[PDB]
């Protein structure tokens, strides 16, 4: 009759550009899986690569990397005896080649399956998204063809996130003989985002007939927190398998012939629980990508800054967190109270550093000009500059990220500060109204699984080369998308090619809090070039 | 013959009123000059690009009442016939759902012919690569529009449209003999080479002349440079206007023969990218409503070219100098500092940073116990400076313009909120080695009576949260017109007050570090909006 298919769904979370350390999370889930005795094991999409790898995207040397990552992957698979592994990657058309300006033509976002070490094929995305935070029509050429294949008498359709929006996709997989749809996904978290997927897929199984293994990312990547939630859904469009949602780790779910059978479905976890997991972990992941010792907050005493230091104790653990409060002549002793109690609540470091008397220098130095004129929001906004400039020196000093406290709703109307209280690396809590701070504190306080409870104050919530040669590699490397290679042919030493564009590298994060500026080249520092802070692609200098 | 007026208008994203204004200004000047034909550049009537407000349905209802207006307004001008670019919905706020493909909204030019909309054409190849996304906002459309003005017929396409052969050879196919193309294309050193290129390898397929009319002026990060032309069916060059200027500019055809008229005397690169550094901080300035413009002076070559751009864009009365010397500041850069600012007549104002510097020092004396100063305490001063400048910009409303250059910007030689504090980085995409070479050819190009610039020494050397909330949501994240945010119950006071301040501080937010995202419309990447812009919405 029918065989069983033992698969294991592999929600990893893989770094953006981190090709060596992503192999080996690729291989670790397959030593998992063959441990587990599996068949099949899926990884999410552009899982190679990480996602989303936004303008490497356009760099002809990226492509490379990657080819060269899925030959060093495929090897290592190897001797995982039958078991069949569907990993997403970034591909180009048969290589350094520029990728010239002109929509994409030969760059795709894959799929490919490993057996035995080699490629047996390749699906190619169809429907590629390019509205909210995506934008795959700068990166991707679309490809129609399915991908069908056969594995323990059962026919396998690969079909890849966005595919499922829409009944194209899934129809062409059934008409090549698909019995099951199998779907790698690099899917940002929203609230509600859960039920979308399940209602979207199940439009699909409602046109096809089909179970279908839904696949994702989990993660922080800069703005995004891909959120996991795996899952599967029999024929019938009926929940049959869950993983948890923001959690690293392999489950395994069987088929018997095309029939998905029953395995752990994870319970829901409520909105504000969702939220609160995403926060924490984006925040632990932005610091662990990016090599960051620790984190230093702002206190002012109030709401915001207290949710981001419990979001910042429950990512990072107290020791790697520091708390600052900065009072100034007008700020109330209830202030600093509230403030030291919630530090001293978590066991975080808490230091005040009294603003006074910078705030009287610049004062004076301002007499002659501001004299005689009302106070308005000038004198606010220089103190708030002062605790920008404090932070930032223990920040620059010490190595720490300052996590910056502005809520959605001060982003919104701008009670905020230009290099005040938007002074920082990572702004925890940008997309969280102000209503929903409270309502978050309120959740925290009452989290029993995160340990020390209440944490929050109760009365708070009922309230170099010259300059010749630099230019050169500059505008070859930035300009021009060249790789490191071409650029040392041209003329220039490997130890200056190297210097200037890992200088260029490391300061991204820098450059997207720059002001607008003037474009009078091909490829400036703007809209032209979109690339993410989180990143860990060093291209080879030969 | 025909005459055609080539109107190279530098409109306001956004400003629906002001942008009508130019166009009937255009078309009054085009009749005068007898004119048959009047031609706008691509989304003339809305301003170009307007980024995620082609995301709001409000704003193609606004465009809508606009081009209605517009006809109105222009249907005095017996004789002539104008074709303007805009944004176009087909046929009314209903919700554009952001997580699926544009359906039924185009970049689209109109022709109005007897104070009415005679026809229309909407683009077909969107450019979604640099610095358009035009996929994220419009549907592609393939059908032609060819119409007959004084027995001549002209088929119509927008800019990026032909980079391919198709839809030449579709306008060519319903009859076109002369191809009209509006544009909204942004400078970059050898652009205009790029444009006469791809219209001749058009023209090689098709034999038909074409006419290129181009936007000009600064919107953000862009500058458009103008340079409207007209190619014979040949593809020789028969005429060109000037380069980041607007005007009207009157070509002639007998039959759809193209005929000599003026072409523009060219401009070197360092000349063009000067002009281009002008029009934006000019047009920066202006569309945005500030008053004035602020420099921190150095004495180094940067701030003096930044300066000398500012005074060529606004005049000496507009700009501010201000040199923050720490306490061993060497006398050559403070005399230097006011030396420059005496030479183009400007304000210049000391304010030593020692006091709050060693203020700050006394308060991390503990913390920094037994390390040496070193980049930290650098960074400190240059935050010092930022403060000061934001001060001034705030009290007074004129904006801090930046002096980083691109090479600074690529290796990191640059402090947030210190020498990166202030409203516009106006030399942000000029390399170390080109700011050499502005600076040589502005001392070039000075007029009599004002000397070098740059010396030659220095060159060799509020309702309550939970309304507040609800307006954000259904404004920011649901696109909601706000007349239909007023009927769900919010006082119009309130859906003013909050909806305005959003726009207000987009500036603001765009400075703003990276953030989570845990709803379906962050201040991320969902949301992609002009600082400058002149849109208002009807509160009813």
């Amino acid at each position: 009759g029918s065989m069983k298919t033992r698969i294991a769904l592999a929600q990893l979370n893989v770094t953006v550009g981190d090709f060596a350390g992503n192999v080996a999370k690729i291989v670790a889930a397959a030593q998992a899986a063959h441990d587990a005795g599996a068949h099949f094991l899926i990884a999410p999409e552009l899982a190679l690569s990480g996602y989303p790898p936004e303008d490497l995207l356009l760099r002809p040397a990226f492509y490379a990397a990657s080819d060269a990552a899925l030959a060093e992957l495929a090897a290592q698979l190897k001797p995982f005896a039958g078991l069949a592994v569907l990993v997403g990657h970034p591909l180009r058309a048969p290589a350094n080649r520029a990728i010239e300006g002109v929509p994409p033509v030969d760059t795709y976002n894959a799929a490919s399956l490993i057996v035995g070490g080699e490629v047996a094929g390749t699906y190619r995305k169809q429907d590629l998204p390019n509205t909210e935070v995506f934008d795959e029509k700068r990166y991707f050429a679309t490809d129609a063809a399915p991908y069908v294949f056969e594995l323990n008498g059962v026919k396998f359709g690969v079909v890849i996130c966005e595919d499922v929006w829409h009944a194209s996709a899934a129809q062409l997989a059934k008409a090549a003989g698909a019995q099951v749809l199998i779907v790698p996904n690099g899917s940002p978290y929203h609230m509600n985002k859960d039920a979308v997927r399940i209602d979207i897929l199940r439009a699909r199984i409602r046109e096809t007939g089909l179970p279908m293994v839904y696949v994702n990312l989990v993660g922080g990547q800069d703005e995004l927190v891909f959120d996991g939630g795996s899952f599967v859904l029999d024929g019938a469009g009926e929940l049959v398998a869950k993983m948890p949602q923001f959690e690293e780790g392999n489950a395994i779910v069987e088929f018997d012939g095309a029939r998905a059978l029953p395995a752990a479905i994870a319970p829901a976890l409520s909105v504000e629980a969702q939220v609160y997991r995403a926060l924490v972990l984006g925040v632990r992941d932005y610091i662990g990508k990016n090599g960051f010792p620790g984190a230093i907050i702002g206190l002012s005493g109030g709401v915001d800054s207290a949710l981001v230091l419990a979001v910042a104790v429950d990512a990072l653990g107290a020791e790697r967190v520091r708390a600052v409060m900065m009072p100034s002549r007008y700020t109330a002793g209830i202030s600093t109270t509230d403030a030291a109690d919630m530090a001293r609540r978590v066991g975080v470091r808490y230091d005040e550093i009294a603003i006074a008397p910078m705030f009287d220098a610049f004062r004076a130095s301002l007499a002659a000009e501001f004299a005689g004129l009302a106070e308005d929001a000038t004198e606010e906004n220089i103190q708030a500059r002062i605790r920008g400039t404090l932070l930032m020196a223990l920040s620059n000093k010490f190595g720490s990220i300052v996590l910056t406290t502005g809520n959605k709703s001060e982003m919104a109307v701008g009670y905020c500060t230009l290099y005040g209280d938007m002074a920082g690396g990572f702004a925890v809590i940008k997309d969280i109204a102000k209503t929903l701070v409270y309502r978050l504190c309120r959740y925290r306080n009452a989290a029993a699984e995160y340990g020390q409870p209440d944490i929050v104050p109760e009365r708070i919530l009922t309230r170099l080369p010259p300059y010749d040669v630099l230019d050169a590699i500059m505008r070859m490397y930035m300009e021009e998308d060249r790789p490191l290679a071409e650029i040392v042919a041209a003329g220039y030493s490997e130890a200056d090619v190297k210097r200037v564009t890992r200088l260029i590298k490391i300061n991204e994060y820098k450059r997207r809090q720059a002001p607008v500026g003037i474009r009078v080249t091909h490829r400036a520092f703007g809209r032209d070039w979109r690339y993410p802070i989180t990143s860990r692609f060093v291209e080879s200098i030969d």
